[PDB]
C-alpha cells in the first residue's frame, strides 16, 4: 500500500488535473478520464510495468524485442525532457510561494502591496478574475506577467524565479548524480487533500461549487477537446509515455507483481482525481461566492490555477501561515520527486543505450540538469507563462498519445501479445487474462488512434486566458509536438537502411528480437505467419 500510494500521486494529479477539470467542467471531465483510465490507462500502465520488469532495460533499450520501435523510446525520452523543462518551473513557483509563505500577513490576501495594480479589488475592501489579490500576486508578484505583451515579447528571466530555478536544478543534480532512483512525500498529499476537502465543504458558497462539479454537461462530451484533455491527463498522472514506468520497473524484482501494482495505482488515481476535483470545485464555488462572480469565470484555466486557488483556501484556514507552509512544502517535495523521476527516466534510458554515459554518470546528469535549466530560463521570463502554456499543450499532447499508441502497437502486434502474456506468466506466475489482452491488442490502440486523429483534426488555436497566441506560436508548438513524433518513422527508416540483405530479411532483422536473430537466417519467423496476427 505504501509503495503504490507513494507514486500514485504526483505533481500531475495535484497541479494539472485541477485546471484541466475546471477548464472542462465537473463530471464532464471525470467521465472521459475514467473511461480512458479503464480502457487505455490501466492496461498500458500494466503493459509498461511488465515490459520494464521483464526486459530489464530503460525506455529506449527495451525495444531490443522489436528493433524497429526504438524510435518510440527515443520519442518518450524527448517528451520527458520537454516536460521537465516546465516541471522545473512549476517547482520554482512552488519555491517562491513557500518562501513568501513565511510571514504572518500572507501576500496573496490584500491589495496593499507594491505588485498590485491600481485595479486590485478585494471583497473585504462583475469585475474580472485577474483583479483579485491572489491572481494579482500570481501574475504581477510572482510571474511579473504584466511586463510582457505576449509570447513574442517575453522579457529577461525573473530574478527571484531565476534563484528559485537555480536552487531547483541544484537540488535535482545533487539528488540524481549518484542515486539510481519518503513517508512525508507519500502521505502528505493525501492529508493535505483531505484537509482541503473538509475545509472546502465547510466553506460558504462551496455547495454551489460542488453542484457545478456534480452537474455533467453532455454538450461538452459531444465536442472533442475534453477527450484529448482526459487522455493526456491519464498519461500524465500514471506516467505512461515519459519512459518513467519502464525505467522504474527495470529495477523491480523479477517476481514482482505488476498486476497488483497497476490495479492499486489506477484505482487510487481514480479516487484521488475524483476527490481532487471535488475539493477544487468547492474552493471555486467559495471564490465565486466571495468575489461576487460566476463560477465559470472565477479563476484562470491555465497552469496557475493551483497557485491562485490553494492560497485562497489557505487564507480561510485558522493559522494561515502554518497551512501555507505545509501545503507549499508538500507541493515542492511532490513536484521535486516527479521531476527527479522524469530526469532519471531520461538518464537511465540514454545510459542503457550508450555505455559511455553509463560509466560517466555525474557528467551526464550535469548535462541533463543543465540543459533543462537553460531551456527553462524561457519559462521564467516575464512572458514565460506563454512559453509554459505552449510547452504544456504541445510537449506532451498528440505527441505522448502517439508514443503510447506506438508502444501498444509494437508490443501487441509485432512483438506479440501472446508472447507478452507468456513473459508475464514467467515473471509473476499467472496469465494476464482476456480483458488485458483484448485491451492491449485491440481496445487501447483503437482508442488511442482515435484520440490522436481527433487531436490533430480538432485542433483549436492556442490561447492563454484572453490572449490569442499568434499563428507562428502554433507552428512552433506543432514543431515541438512533431520533434518527437517523427523519431519513430526516422528510426524505422534508419534501421531499414542500415541492415544488410534483401527487403524481407531486412524487415525480419528489424522485427525479430535481438537475442534470436539466429533464426532469421534459417527463416523460421513468427511475424511472417498468419497465426501470429490472428492471436487475440
Ligand atoms: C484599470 O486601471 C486603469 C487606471 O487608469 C484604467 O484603465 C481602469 O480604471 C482599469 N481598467 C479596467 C478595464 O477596469
Amino acid at each position: 500500500l505504501l509503495s503504490v500510494v507513494g507514486f500514485a500521486v504526483d505533481l500531475a494529479n495535484v497541479w494539472r488535473f485541477p485546471y484541466l477539470c475546471y477548464k472542462n467542467g465537473g463530471g464532464a471531465f471525470l467521465i472521459p478520464y475514467t473511461l480512458f483510465l479503464i480502457i487505455a490507462g490501466m492496461p498500458l500502465f500494466y503493459m509498461e510495468l511488465a515490459l520494464g520488469q521483464y526486459n530489464r532495460e530503460g525506455a529506449a533499450t527495451v525495444w531490443k524485442i522489436c528493433p524497429f520501435f526504438k524510435g518510440v523510446g527515443y520519442a518518450v525520452i524527448l517528451i520527458a525532457l520537454y516536460v521537465g523543462f516546465y516541471y522545473n518551473v512549476i517547482i520554482a513557483w512552488s519555491l517562491y510561494y513557500l518562501f513568501s509563505s513565511f510571514t504572518l500577513n500572507l501576500p496573496w490576501t490584500d491589495c496593499g502591496h507594491t505588485w498590485n495594480s491600481p485595479n486590485c479589488t478585494d471583497p473585504k475592501l462583475y469585475s474580472k478574475y485577474k483583479f483579485t489579490p491572489a491572481a494579482e500576486f500570481y501574475e504581477r508578484g510572482v510571474l511579473h506577467l504584466h511586463e510582457s505583451s505576449g509570447i513574442h515579447d517575453i522579457g529577461l528571466p525573473q530574478w527571484q524565479l531565476l534563484l528559485c530555478l537555480m536552487v531547483v536544478v541544484i537540488v535535482l543534480y545533487f539528488s540524481l548524480w549518484k542515486g539510481v532512483k519518503v513517508w512525508i512525500t507519500a502521505t502528505l498529499p493525501y492529508f493535505v487533500l483531505f484537509v482541503l476537502l473538509v475545509h472546502g465543504v465547510t466553506l460558504p458558497g462551496a455547495s454551489n461549487g460542488i453542484n457545478a462539479y456534480l452537474h455533467i454537461d453532455f454538450y461538452r462530451l459531444k465536442e472533442a477537446t475534453v477527450w484529448i484533455d482526459a487522455a493526456t491527463q491519464i498519461f500524465f498522472s500514471l506516467g505512461a509515455g515519459f519512459g518513467v514506468l519502464i525505467a522504474f520497473a527495470s529495477y523491480n524484482k523479477f517476481d514482482n507483481n505488476c498486476y497488483r501494482d497497476a490495479l492499486l495505482t489506477s484505482s487510487i488515481n481514480c479516487i484521488t482525481s475524483f476527490v481532487s476535483g471535488f475539493a477544487i470545485f468547492s474552493i471555486l464555488g467559495y471564490m465565486a461566492h466571495e468575489h461576487k462572480v460566476n463560477i465559470e469565470d472565477v479563476a484562470t484555466e491555465g497552469a496557475g490555477l493551483v497557485f491562485i486557488l490553494y492560497p485562497e483556501a489557505i487564507s480561510t484556514l485558522s493559522g494561515s501561515t502554518f497551512w501555507a507552509v505545509v501545503f507549499f512544502v508538500m507541493l515542492l517535495a511532490l513536484g521535486l520527486d516527479s521531476s527527479m523521476g522524469g530526469m532519471e527516466a531520461v538518464i537511465t534510458g540514454l545510459a542503457d543505450d550508450f555505455q559511455v554515459l553509463k560509466r560517466h554518470r555525474k557528467l551526464f546528469t550535469f548535462g541533463v540538469t543543465f540543459s533543462t535549466f537553460l531551456l527553462a530560463l524561457f519559462c521564467i521570463t516575464k512572458g514565460g507563462i506563454y512559453v509554459l502554456t505552449l510547452l504544456d499543450t504541445f510537449a506532451a499532447g498528440t505527441s505522448i498519445l502517439f508514443a503510447v499508441l506506438m508502444e501498444a502497437i509494437g508490443v501487441s502486434w509485432f512483438y506479440g501479445v501472446d508472447r507478452f502474456s507468456n513473459d508475464i506468466q514467467q515473471m509473476m506466475g499467472f496469465r494476464p487474462g482476456l480483458y488485458w489482452r483484448l485491451c492491449w491488442k485491440f481496445v487501447s490502440p483503437a482508442f488511442l488512434l482515435f484520440v490522436v486523429v481527433v487531436s490533430i483534426i480538432n485542433f483549436k488555436p492556442l490561447t492563454y486566458d484572453d490572449y490569442i497566441f499568434p499563428p507562428w506560436a502554433n507552428w512552433v508548438g506543432w514543431g515541438i509536438a512533431l520533434s518527437s513524433m517523427v523519431l519513430v518513422p526516422i528510426y524505422v527508416i534508419y534501421k531499414f537502411l542500415s541492415t544488410q540483405g534483401s527487403l524481407w530479411e531486412r524487415l525480419a532483422y528489424g522485427i525479430t528480437p535481438e537475442n534470436e536473430h539466429h533464426l532469421v537466417a534459417q527463416r523460421d519467423i513468427r511475424q511472417f505467419q498468419l497465426q501470429h496476427w490472428l492471436a487475440i
